[PDB]
């Protein structure tokens, strides 16, 4: 029961995505093809690893990761496979992901595949790999592959294949740790007290406010559940507020709350009501708090 | 075969779906995930409930309904889990979906989950429940939930121990039906012998207007199938034409067609063209209707 | 384990896929449905075919194709069903898809099933055809057709049955050649040494610019990878580059490229970074081409 | 105490405005320039005409009419000047303009200048002219004339020295009449009982609707104040309401007026809110009117 | 050497103003008309109320303002006309404008005729008034007045009329005091020690907010320049800065200033940048102070 | 009869301009106000020198140029009032304005007052100047200036004083041509043969594109006015034409037009019709030129 879970920039508007699943059901014929999502920017690498970083704790063992964008396309580039180490703990407190007490999983289980352009950065650095390798084989890739279209070509094809048993070592030779394309982790840096990061993200489709600022950032400087906050956005926007567990201990609904999300982030948003949207707020935006 | 249908506020644009569908084949191995839709307004109960309603009659037996916007995230509520009891009847008269006579559906043979917060409302009412649960157990949910992300923990997970076999009984204690959470709808009143009710929806992607104007309301008013009605739109707007079954009707390209929709409700559309997006009409505009 | 591959002008907004995915897996138990993409303009016959030609030789041999887009719905109408000849190489280069020297695809293995109305064009033109059929039978399709709904009525549910193996030749009458609705396809004007044709596509989401200006149509211009290109877009943008494989060999990110997409037409595109959107370039627009 | 009214589409957003009235005091010291206005659509003579045709009345005679838009800047043309005949009556009813009976015109007492460009034609079809002359002597234009700035060298200066009152049959030979471009300007057609146009503006700021169905046409079709109409737009918008005098007629805020505007059109408005903005009504939509 | 300051709704995109100024320079051939403002939102009195309180202390004694927004035009209703009483001292700390010490006005020397809608109700809340008139007699008005251009027929051809030396005391009956309409004016509010108002603009073209707490509402509460003030707007949108006289106060570009504007009012900028525009910020919100 | 030439960052929105102009009729009873334009950006010096750099030829000799942008409103800085020495030529060649051969304008026969802010910059550079001061004497501003309106205090108020007559040379010190503060001005670079500048401007309302190549760059570079030439813009969109004098040059309307506007600059447009809209071209985009 192979499972491919499959994040691209190729969207959802045309036939793309439905030619590289065509291709993994014609390789893999018992696989379960999920979608992650399709709409990230196109070529943001940072984005993009967002969407794939926290999947292996909620996925069966064995799952295999087709993750891409790919702006190299048809360049002499080849995509790298990776084996994960740990499927973390995770959330705004960690833990694994389920009913009860979690479904733990063993380590080496899971596999990401993805164009070697920095994309799997933060996957390598929360999970640790085992082994890496070059995906080369004719076995795996076409022999004339599309110049446009690698996402197909040298990820979603031989992700079928992994996920059909083609052993992992067999898809070219192994890579060095320096080998593999890293992008850089823009830290999150001290000001006196307070905590300069940036919005890391728009949270879609609520409007919630994500930053870069960690839980372990906010118990670093002994802020937890209860502590009142101020955050400013944009150097300018400021905002106040108790860190809660959720939106609704804001009280009324449009009310601010600043919490952590589901990734354990330091997050911000108005209680059943659009934050972001209203005053066009933005990933990239400053972001900067302190208790 | 099992099968969860999948509706929720979470939209497709990041890995929110992705987690809940993780842990659903997690769960229940065999199953088959079908996405409903996952763009609805946040919070807007209301429009979730249309695009739950009238569900089962087309799905097999068995079927195992996650249905969910969760505002009340992270509270001490709790979801609730329904059998319900005739999967019933749809389009402009009430019937079976299916090629020939359509296919039957045995009572009691669907099950909802989701939010206790009126989500249900049109469903309970529309089909009846057999018997209904609040979901507590940590057999079907975490003991540590994930307080931004009720819509995983309260819902996706339960869902899958559901369609996996997990008896409904067991999942909470049994819920009086005046504890189930429902949202109150609005009627239509009457001025003079015109009806006035108002858009329940644009109907994306063709820019159709939905009226909660029902056939009964025309019916016992008067107002049949080839009748000279006007259709008023936010107190302004005035459109002419018979009730016909179809667009088509309307002749030419472009021309009103005054129709009931499959829902049984009053609808105005022009011909193979956009209605709606032009003019700018949207939901929750008055609308008024006379012979 | 038989496939769908569906395409439908239906959108992502509301139940109405779900409705008909639900039908598909209530008819054929252990099919498998894929989403081609539901977000085409409405009744944009050729759209539709864009998304739906290039299908059969990324699917197993046997799968069907449910396409639709129904402006006719409720009339007297009826779907056609047909078995394609070749499922044809077309790509960049003219291949078959898959890893290695791809997956050669017999003939007459797909199915398409699709509204009468011309969106089969581009299949027939492109792939050929052993049999068509009208599909009348109350065995594949309902007795009581809900008149608003025939993408569900008249091909979803038909789809099913074909998938579950029905003869394809009893869902009704042979249709003669004639009979099979047919839009018409404007040729590239080969324009004194210049080859003349229109933007036909802006490619979502990446901006990139698709025109209807075939690798054939360059063949006999004896235009190939290397050709130093002068490509005018809305009669006033002379654009000039040689014809390259890929984005990349443009150079710097955001500079011009010219080149064969992935469905072997000439495009023109900048470099990891979008071209149609910021100067809001549209489908429709004149495209030339000369060396 | 000479005047000259300038109404130009050089907008208001840099000196170009400016630049001519600098001029206009140069040559006429004590001349008052009075603005009509400047925002006019580029290049659309009929909307031009729109702002000018009524101008006379509203004067002192003597009164100098410097009216542009000047899309053939640069090229051999040269501009008309001429003097009106009549100073017409009309407005809802058809008056002289002031308080008491009004000022009562002399006749021959305005004169436009203009492009030869047809910018003229509703002023000569409504008023008639006494004489027309080519403007062309160094006298009143620059010997050297900016190319791209014909409004500033061919209307603005010449109206300055028609103002200080060099003799009109001295800036150049008598133009014939043929010699007058003209526009085209479509009439009301009496369509059986009812009066078929077009929506002629939209009234800015307040989104009335403006139709070029003249009072006179109403007229002779027996349809005055009193009167239930329906007056159609777009050709689906079926507006009933009596033909008032004015807004507040129409009773409650928002409720539809259809009535004579001040240049003696019938139009129709919503009560002191906006009608063509909400729905994006546009100038060119069809209208038709029947009682 | 009189003058005539003209405010309306009317717009600048047609020839409204222009036959308005015609007929003024008809009447009183010695005027200059000023433009106020021509771009207020129509039928919106209280606007159109702050963008003519402040002028007269600006303008020659003897000055007539002509104000108007009409929504009443064609009713039975007639214009005030009104003798003020004092020119104030205005400005954020009040005074004579001009060189010096200022240009000190003599009472009594300012005219402003208006629409009786409450258009002048803070001229004569802040100016008390001498005497006031019904605007009737035909000496100064249309015999027929035009019903749909009453701010041409009952305010600019009477004001001119004014202009021209007419006695105020002969348009018409004396008014008393209670018939001069007057629209309500939400008072600044107290929450413990902060200060409620709303926005009361959006300072168009610099994105400026203003509010309606006032410079003696702060100092009625001990808050003068240099006290840190905490500013919420939108009851969410929080700013916190000291109270300063001007923008570059709050140092580098783009920097939060709040400070009292030339009106005397409670504001808020960004020093040479939009605060308004990229927080669509507005009209209307809510408006929190406290030191 | 003294003239002020008024140009503002104020808008037209509110009452600015009015208290501006009311106080120069109070100071300068007999004074003509011309509007030059109200809209500039705020704030951009650059874009305010263009639009008053090129005027004194156009306007009587005396005339008083009050200009500005103050985003230093309120601190410590003064205004600038200078006479300028050359009233100069411009267009494309250099030349007096006006009918015949042009009006020549003596030497220091115009006055400009601006803020000490660089707004000048171009003005003193194309005209030079005589004497120059720094605006101080409380006979010519308020000893109680409005912090927040300088733009009243230190320029409209002291330009009234002047067009009445006040002695220049008495306003405050005279300043060294190191005190006047001056704006940088990018040159036009070299890359092979090509041009490459910017796009100084959209020419609203037509949409024309201004580049800052100037006729000398070109000249002397080997273009002239036959040339064919390549404009690229934002270093994508290409365009080729002939340089012609004007638009209709270009033949059929619509047709790229490469010509130099009235101050000497390199432009493009489309003959009547909107060559930056359409595309979305913007100021401050790249432009790069070669034959
Ligand atoms: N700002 C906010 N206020 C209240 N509820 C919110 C929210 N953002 C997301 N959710 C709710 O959190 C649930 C699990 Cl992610 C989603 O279904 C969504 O409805
Ligand atoms: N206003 C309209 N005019 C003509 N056809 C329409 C329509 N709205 C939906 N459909 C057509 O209804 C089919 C079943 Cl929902 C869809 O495929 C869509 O093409
Ligand atoms: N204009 C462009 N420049 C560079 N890369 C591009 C591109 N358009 C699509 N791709 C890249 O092509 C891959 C296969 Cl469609 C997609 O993943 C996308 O990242
Ligand atoms: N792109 C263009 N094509 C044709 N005519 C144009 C133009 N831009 C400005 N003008 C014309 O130039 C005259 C003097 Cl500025 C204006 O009245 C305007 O009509
Ligand atoms: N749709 C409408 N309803 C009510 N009043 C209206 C209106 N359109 C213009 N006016 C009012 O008519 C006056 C003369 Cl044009 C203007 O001042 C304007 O206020
Ligand atoms: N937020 C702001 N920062 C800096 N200067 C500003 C400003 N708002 C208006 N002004 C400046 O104030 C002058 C007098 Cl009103 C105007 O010309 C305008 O340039
Ligand atoms: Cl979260
Ligand atoms: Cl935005
Ligand atoms: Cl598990
Ligand atoms: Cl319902
Ligand atoms: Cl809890
Ligand atoms: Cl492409
Ligand atoms: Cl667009
Ligand atoms: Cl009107
Ligand atoms: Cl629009
Ligand atoms: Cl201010
Ligand atoms: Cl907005
Ligand atoms: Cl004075
Ligand atoms: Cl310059
Ligand atoms: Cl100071």
């Amino acid at each position: 029961r192979p499972i491919i879970a499959f994040m691209s920039d190729l969207g959802t508007t045309d036939d793309s995505v439905a030619q590289c699943k065509g291709l993994m059901y014609s390789i893999c014929p018992d696989v379960t093809v999920v979608d992650v999502c399709h709409s990230m920017t196109p070529w943001d690498v940072e984005e993009g690893a967002r969407y794939i970083v926290d999947l292996p704790r909620f996925f069966p063992e064995g799952t295999v990761f087709a993750t891409t964008t790919y702006p190299a396309t048809g360049t002499t580039t080849r995509s790298v496979a990776v084996r994960i180490k740990q499927a973390a703990k995770g959330g705004a407190r960690g833990q694994w992901a389920g009913s009860g007490a979690g479904f733990e999983r063993a380590e080496g289980s899971y596999i990401y595949i993805a164009p070697n352009n920095g994309l799997l950065t933060t996957v390598l650095e929360e999970h640790g790999y085992l082994e890496a390798y070059e995906v080369t084989s004719p076995k795996v890739i076409p022999e004339q592959p599309e110049p446009t279209f690698y996402s197909r070509e040298m990820v979603a094809i031989p992700s079928a294949h992994l996920a059909a048993g083609f052993p992992l070592s067999e898809v070219g030779r192994p890579l060095e740790d320096h080998e593999i394309v890293r992008f850089n982790r823009p830290a999150v840096e001290q000001d006196g007290e307070a905590l300069v990061g940036v919005v890391s993200a728009i949270d879609h489709p609520f409007g919630n406010v994500w930053t870069n600022i960690h839980r372990t950032d906010l118990e670093k400087a002994g802020i937890g559940y209860g502590a009142r906050l101020r955050l400013t956005l944009d150097g300018v926007l400021p905002f106040e507020a108790p860190l809660t567990p959720t939106f609704a201990d804001a009280g009324e609904i449009g009310n601010i709350a600043i919490y952590l999300n589901s990734r354990g982030y330091l997050s911000i948003a108005r209680n059943a009501a659009s934050l972001a949207y209203p005053y066009h707020l933005k990933e990239g935006m400053s972001a900067r708090v302190e208790a």
